[PDB]
C-alpha cells in the first residue's frame, strides 16, 4: 500500500521541491540530494542511479510513495556521507547502554540512595598518550572504558568511577562543601513551591497581580557573599525572579520587579522573601514569534551539493581535506573536538588534542535586590550540553548542512537523544587567495571552511558556537548570542519621565517601563593544542617602533621584541590585538629554521562592545571567585582534572577553584604539554533594536599556523619531484 | 540554428545538462533558465516563456535559434535590471560625457599637445538637491558638470566643463602639485632603465647576466625635506627591480640594494643608489598553479531559481528596506550614495555618500630600497582605474550578479571595466533566535547584501565589501591578498650567520627572502546623515563605579555619556570597549532616545591590529598622513574634502588631508558631520603567506542605535 509523499517526507525532515515544468521532485536531507520523476523506475541519489520497484505515483495532483521509499532511498548507500566505524574510537562518548550500565552499577552500591540524581555521567578519558597512539599509530587502548558518575544525594555531591569493561564500582567519594549544579526538576520545584506559598501570593497581589496562577518563576543561583546576603552557606538554595504570563508567549517582557524569593530545595520551601518598591508590571503584549506580524515574501535561495559532501563522518570522526578530528558531546560543556591532525603531504601532524568550551558567565551590573547576585555560569550551573537547542534546519544552519544527533544522560540517569544537536557544513568563504598581475591571466581560488555549529539555550539566552576549520590550517572559534533580554521593570515610559535618569543608571530604556540591564557575556575556551607534538613553549612577539640606527633619512623602524613566557603566572595576561602570541614547538622547525607554531588570537573582533576584563571592582566576590573573567589569555600545564575556568563546582563556591587555582603554583611552561585558555567577552549596553528579541551578535577568535608550514598551504599538490 | 554550449559560453552563461530529467539549466547573473529539448516553452526565473523555436538535439549536441539568447535572456522575465527613465544626478559620467568633456578642454587655446588626464569625474550638484531627488523625485536643475584634472608634462591643471551647455567654466593651473602615477609612466620607467648603460653595468655587477630579464617597478618617492637628496620640483619616481626567471613571479626575485631615481620629464635616471651586493633569490616560486594539481571537489552551487530579491535600475539598487546608489570613480572606486532605510513605508536617511577615502601601505625597513616605500594605493596609483575584474564564482559566490563600470583612461578615452563590482545576497546564520524550553522554536535566517570590489596595485590585491544587513546595520570589510614585497637576504635559514640582522625588520619566509614588516591602513569616508542632516557626536563609555544604592555589591556597571563638540576632540583613538554614536539631536525613537548610528572603526581582523602609525612622530610620512594615527575622525561636511591623505599626496610636504580638514577645529554640534574611519593591520609575515598570501580580513561596522523602536526584522504589524 502507499503513503502521501509530502506529508511523509516533511515528517522525516526532508526538504521537498516540486518542479512542474520538469515534472521533477528534488528532495534534500543532510548528505542526500535526490531527484525523482513521477512514474520513473529509477531515482537519482548524489549523482547515482537507484532502481525503484514502486515508482512515485502522481494521483489527482498528489504524489504518493511506497511505505519503504524513505528507507530504500535515504539509507541506500549512494549517500556516502556517513561510514560505519570499524574500530571504536577511545573517545566515543558513552553509549546509551553504557550510560544505563554505569547507573545500574552505582545503584547496586550499598550507599546509593533513592532520590539520588545524576549531575553528570561522562566517559572518564583514557590517558592522552594512548589516545594519540590510537589516532596516529592505530594502537589499541588496553585500558578499561570507565565512566565518571557525579551524583547529587539531596544536596550532597558524591563522585563515583565505574569500570564499564568489568562492570564494577572503582571508587565512591563524597565531596564536602561542594554544591551541585541546577537540575531540571529544580525548575518545576521552584514554580510549585512559589505556587503553594501563601505569603508569596500575598506579595504578588499587593504588586498589582490578580491571578497568581499566571506567575512564571525562573531559578537563579545565589553566588557567594560571605554572608552579606544573609544566606546560609550550607543550604541548597536558589533565588527566584518572577514574571507575569500575559499570553503573548514572552513572559520575559513582564517582570515583577523588586520581588525575590529564596528557596531551600531540600526543605522544599521559601525561606526568605526580599521586597523592594512596587513597580507596575509592564503589560503590553510583546510577542517575538511573529503571531502579530505580516510574513514578507522572499525569493528562494538554496546552497546545494548535488553529488554529496567533501567530508566523511565515520562513527564520530570527521575527515575533510587535510583535516581529521573526532567530535563528541558532553552534558556540561557541549561539543568536544579531539585528536585534531592536519595531513601535511602524507604525514598527520598534531594540532590539538582536545578543544571545547571551558565555561562561560553572564554577570550583571545593577545593585538592586533582583539583580545584585545575578550572574549566570551557563555551562557550570546549568549544563549547556543537556540544554542543547535542536538546529532548526535551513535557518540556524545553512541548507547544505548535515545535522548530527547526540546522546548523553539526563539527570535521572536515563539516556537522552538530542535531535539535530550539532550541524556540520562546508561554506564558500571568499577567495582563498588572489593575484591579478597587470596584463596577465588572473589567479584566484575559492576558500572553503568546514563549520561545526552547536546551539545551547539557558533560560532567556541562546548561544551559538562555531568551530571553523579553514582549509589552509587556520582554526576559527566564534560565539554568537541571541535570545530575549533579561529586563528590569521601571516607571519611566520615555527618557522624558521623572525617574528616567535613575531608571537607566544601570541600563538603556529599550521599551516603555523596560530596561535592558547592562551585563557582560564572557566566554572561555579550553584549547589543549599540541603543536606538532606535546612539548611546546609560549612565545611573545611584540611589534614595536625602535630608533633607526642604520643611517638614511628614517628616524624609526618597525622591529619585534621576541621573548619566551616561562611560567603559568606570566602567561595569565591581557591580550593586546596589536601583538603576537605563539604556542611554538622548540623541537621542530619549518624549512626556514623557524619553530613550528600556532598564533593564538583570543580577540579577533566582535559586533558588540568588547569586554576589556570583568566590569567589577577588584573587591567584589564574583571578581574574586572567578579570575578567568579578567584575563584574555591563560596557559597552564596539562592535567586531566583541570577543565573548567570557573572550577568544577562553582555553585556557591567561596574561592577560585578554576584557572585561578590551575595557575596558582606558577609551574614552568618551557617545552612542556601546555593548555591554552582563551577568554573573550562583550559588554552589553542595550538598545531598542534588540527588543523584543535580539539579533545575533558575534565574537571571533582565531588560531593560525605560524611557520607551521613552509609555504602557502593551499597552493596544491606539487607536480614534479 | 547555432550550437548552444558554444553560443551560451561566449555569452558568459553557465550550462548544466541533467540527463535524468532531460533538462538544461542555464544561468547568468540574475537569469535562472530551464529548458527541455523539444519543449515549446521554457522557464525564466520561475515564469513560463513561449519559444518560437524549440531547442533541438543534433548528434547529442543542443542547438538553438540565432535569436535564443535575446528571446530568453532579454525576454523581460529576468527583472534583476530595470530601465532608468530619470537618471539619478549621481550617475557617473557616461562614455559620451567623457569624450565630450575631453573635446571641450581640447578646444581651449591653453590645452597642450601631450596632456594626460589624471581624473575626469562628475562634479555633483549640491547635496541638498540630490537628497531632494532621491526622496521627493524633485529634479536637480543644474547642468551636468565634470571636473577634468590634467597633467601637462608634470603640471597639474584643474578644469571644469558644463556638459549640458557644452562649455568650459574654468581652467586653473595648480601650483606645486605633483600628479599621480599614470600608466604610461610604467613603460617609460622600464624603457628608461633598459636604455641606461650605467644601470646595466650596476645590474651586471650584481650577478645578473641578462639585463633584458630585469623587471622594474615604479614607486613614488615621498618627501624627506631634502634628506633623500631629491629635487622638490622634478616629477620623479624611484625604481625597484626584480629578475624574471620565467616562473611568472618576478616578485620572488628581488635585486636588493639597487635603486634608481627617474626624472619623467628629462626621461633619464638622475641617481643610482647602490648598497651591498646580495645574490638574487633564484628558485622558481610560481603562484599560478603551473606546478600544481588541485584536489577534486564535489560541486557546490548557491541557487536563486526565481531570481534576485534586489533590483538594479540604472545604478540604483533596491533590496528589502534598503535603497542606495552605486557609482564608480577612477581614483577611489565605488561610491555608495543616497542610502535610506525604508522604515514601515517611510524612507529615512542614513548616508549621503560613503566610499573608500584613501589607504596606505607604509614599510618599516630603513635600508636604501625600503625607507621611502609607502604605497598610497588609491591616491598615487588610482584604484578604480586598476579595478581587477571579478573571477565569477571564485572572487565572489556563484549567485552573484556582476556589474560592468565605465571610467576614463589617462588619455581621456572611455574605458569599460568588465565585472567591476559583484553584488550578491548571502545566508549569514540566524537573524535571531529563541528556543524557550518546551515551546515551539522561533528562528529566522539572516540575509546580507554584499557589494564587492577588487583593486590590484602592483603586488597587492585589495577586496572591499559594503555589507547591508536587513536589520539596518552596515558592515565595511577590507581583505588583503596578493604577493608580498620581499627583501633579498643571504640567510637561507635562521641558523645562518646573517639571519638575525636579515630578519631585524621582517620574517624570513623563504630561503634568502624576508617579507618586510609593514602596515595596511584603510580609511573610509562616510558622510552619514542620521535620519537627517544635523547630527552630533556622542560618547558612551562603559565604566565601573562604586555602588551607592545599598545591598552587598561594592560596584556597578554604568555609562559615562558626553558630547564631543569639535573636530579636534573627534579625532581620536578608538577603544572597542566604548561606544561612539553619530546621533540626531532633533529626532528620537519611541523611548525618547536620540536616533543614532553606532560607529565601530574596529570590529575585528585576522592579522595583528595597527593601534596607530608604527612610525615615530617625527617621521615625514607620519607628519604628512595624520589619518594613520587615529581610528576615528569627524569633520564638518564640505564638498571638496574627500581624501584622508590630501588631494595631491605625491611628494606632499605637509598634511593636506584629514590633518587640514580638522585643523580649524570647527563645531560638530547639531551640524552636517562626515565620519572617517581608519582601520589598519601591522603585518609581520610568515611562510604560510609565500609565494601567495591567503586573504586576510578586517571588519568595521555601523549599527543603528535607538534609530528604530524595536527589532527591525520582526516585520510589519498585521
Ligand atoms: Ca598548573
Ligand atoms: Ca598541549
Ligand atoms: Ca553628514
Ligand atoms: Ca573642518
Ligand atoms: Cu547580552
Ligand atoms: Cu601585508
Amino acid at each position: 500500500h502507499m503513503v502521501p509523499m509530502d506529508k511523509t517526507l516533511k515528517e522525516f525532515g526532508a526538504d521537498v521541491q516540486w518542479d512542474d515544468y520538469a515534472q521533477l521532485f528534488t528532495l534534500i536531507k543532510d548528505g542526500a540530494y535526490v531527484k525523482v520523476k513521477p512514474g520513473a523506475q529509477t531515482a537519482i541519489v548524489n549523482g547515482q542511479p537507484l532502481a525503484l520497484q514502486v515508482p512515485v505515483v502522481m494521483k489527482d495532483n498528489k504524489a504518493w510513495v511506497s511505505d519503504t521509499f524513505i528507507n530504500d532511498v535515504f539509507q541506500s548507500g549512494l549517500d556516502q556521507t556517513f561510514q560505519v566505524e570499524k574500530r571504536p574510537h577511545p573517545l566515543n562518548a558513552l553509549t546509551a547502554d553504557e550510560i544505563k550500565q554505569a547507573v545500574e552499577i552505582v545503584k547496586a552500591s550499598a550507599d546509593f540512595k533513592p532520590n539520588t540524581r545524576f549531575t553528570e555521567i561522562s566517559l572518564l578519558p583514557p590517558d592522552k598518550e594512548a589516545v594519540w597512539a590510537f589516532a596516529l599509530e592505530n594502537k589499541p587502548v588496553d585500558q578499561p572504558r570507565k565512566a565518571d558518575v557525579i551524583m547529587l544525594d539531596g544536596k550532597h555531591i558524591i563522585e563515583a568511577v565505574v569500570d564499564l569493561q568489568n562492570n564494577k564500582l572503582l571508587s565512591w567519594q563524597p565531596i564536602k562543601d561542594a554544591h551541585g549544579m541546577v537540575l531540571l526538576d529544580d525548575f518545576a520545584s521552584v514554580q510549585n513551591i512559589i505556587n503553594n506559598s501563601e505569603e508569596f501570593a500575598a506579595a504578588v497581589k499587593k504588586r498589582g497581580i490578580t491571578d497568581a496562577k499566571k506567575v512564571i518563576t525562573t531559578p537563579l543561583t545565589v553566588g557567594y557573599f560571605d554572608g552579606k546576603d544573609g544566606l546560609k552557606q550550607d543550604a541548597r538554595l536558589l533565588k527566584v525572579i518572577s514574571y507575569l504570563d500575559v499570553g503573548d508567549g514572552n513572559y520575559w517582557a513582564h517582570p515583577i520587579e523588586n520581588l525575590v524569593a529564596v528557596v531551600d530545595l531540600e526543605q522544599k520551601k521559601i525561606v526568605k522573601i526580599e521586597e523592594g518598591p512596587v513597580v507596575p508590571v509592564p503589560m503590553t503584549a510583546r510577542p517575538f514569534d511573529g503571531r502579530d506580524r505580516v510574513a514578507p515574501a522572499v525569493k528562494p535561495m538554496q546552497i546545494i551539493e548535488p553529488e554529496g559532501k567533501n567530508y566523511t563522518i565515520t562513527g564520530d570522526m570527521i575527515h575533510w581535506r587535510n583535516w581529521d578530528f573526532h567530535l563528541s558531546m558532553n552534558s556540561r560543556v557541549g561539543p568536544m573536538i579531539s585528536t585534531v591532525t592536519y595531513n601535511d603531504n602524507g604525514t598527520k601532524r598534531k594540532v590539538m588534542y582536545e578543544g571545547s568550551l571551558g565555561g562561560m558567565i553572564v554577570p550583571y551590573g545593577d545593585p538592586d535586590i533582583g539583580w545584585y547576585f545575578k550572574a549566570y555560569l551557563n555551562s557550570g550551573d546549568y549544563g549547556m550540553g543537556t540544554l542543547t537547542s535542536p538546529i532548526a534546519r535551513g535557518k540556524d544552519a545553512p541548507s547544505n548542512a548535515v545535522l548530527l544527533n547526540e546522546t548523553i544522560a539526563d539527570y535521572t540517569g536515563v539516556p537522552m537523544e538530542i535531535p539535530r544537536a550539532i550541524a556540520v557544513f562546508e561554506r564558500y568563504a571568499g577567495p582563498e587567495y588572489k593575484h591579478q598581475e597587470m596584463g596577465q591571466p588572473n589567479v584566484s581560488t575559492e576558500r572553503r571552511e568546514l563549520v561545526v555549529r552547536w546551539i545551547s539555550t539557558v533560560g532567556n539566552y541562546d548561544y551559538i558556537f562555531d568551530w571553523i576549520f579553514h582549509e589552509n590550517g587556520t582554526i576559527g572559534i566564534d560565539a554568537g548570542a541571541t535570545g530575549i533580554e533579561a529586563v528590569k521593570g521601571v516607571k519611566a515610559k520615555t527618557m522624558h519621565d521623572e525617574t528616567a535618569k535613575d531608571d537607566t543608571r544601570y541600563g538603556t530604556l529599550i521599551d516603555h517601563n523596560i530596561v535592558g540591564t547592562t551585563h557582560q557575556h564572557i566566554y572561555n575556551f579550553r584549547l589543549d593544542l599540541d603543536v606538532d607534538g606535546e612539548n611546546n613553549s609560549l612565545v611573545a612577539m611584540d611589534p614595536v617602533v625602535k630608533p633607526n640606527t642604520a643611517g638614511g633619512p628614517r628616524t624609526s623602524t618597525m622591529q619585534v621584541n621576541q621573548y619566551n613566557i616561562g611560567n603559568e603566572q606570566d602567561a595569565a595576561q591581557k591580550f593586546d590585538p596589536g601583538t603576537i602570541r605563539l604556542l611554538s614547538n622548540p623541537n621542530k622547525e619549518n624549512r626556514m629554521g623557524n619553530p613550528v607554531s600556532y598564533q593564538i588570537i583570543p580577540y579577533a573582533g566582535g559586533t558588540h562592545p568588547v569586554a576589556k576584563g570583568a566590569q567589577f571592582a577588584p573587591d567584589e566576590w564574583i571578581y574574586h571567585r572567578l579570575s578567568f573573567m579578567d584575563k584574555q589569555l591563560w596557559v597552564t600545564r596539562y592535567h586531566p582534572g583541570e577543565r573548567f575556568p570557573e572550577g568544577k563546582y562553582p555553585n556557591r563556591s567561596t574561592h577560585d577553584t578554576g584557572l585561578g587555582q590551575y595557575s596558582k603554583d606558577n609551574e614552568s611552561l618551557d617545552n612542556t604539554d601546555a593548555v591554552v585558555w582563551m577568554t573573550t567577552g562583550t559588554t552589553h549596553v542595550a538598545r531598542a533594536e534588540e527588543w523584543p528579541i535580539m539579533p545575533t551578535e558575534w565574537v571571533h577568535t582565531l588560531l593560525k599556523p605560524w611557520n607551521f608550514f613552509d609555504e602557502t598551504p593551499t597552493l596544491g599538490a606539487l607536480k614534479k619531484d
